[PDB]
């Protein structure tokens, strides 16, 4: 473990919510995208009996 963890609180202007909203939506989209694509992609080969 060679990482650190600092605080992240303040509450800036309206930008606070604006950025948080876009970040959350985009995060959920890209996350679900890679997870869904990878899940169906990895599962595709899993279907067949060539798991070996």
């Amino acid at each position: 473990p060679v990482d650190e963890s600092r605080e992240s609180v303040a509450g800036p202007n309206i930008a606070a919510i604006v950025g948080g909203t876009v970040a959350g939506i985009v995060l959920i989209g890209i996350l679900l995208l890679v997870i869904w694509k990878a899940l169906i992609h990895l599962s595709d080969l899993r279907e067949y009996r060539r798991f070996e």
